[PDB]
């Protein structure tokens, strides 16, 4: 499992596996 | 995929697939 915290989109787009709003910014999780 | 940003550990432990330190917290990603 390799996932990472993105502040918006990541190179794959359709793979939003989680979200965390931290420091007023939305951190999406996209994982492979 | 269901992932979540945890500051320490999660119920699965070593499923840490990514990290992001934000606001002094280490956001470890573990996913299912």
């Amino acid at each position: 499992a390799t996932c990472y915290c993105r502040t918006g989109r990541c190179a794959t787009r359709e793979s939003l596996s989680g979200v965390c709003e931290i420091s007023g910014r939305l951190y999406r999780l996209c994982c492979r």
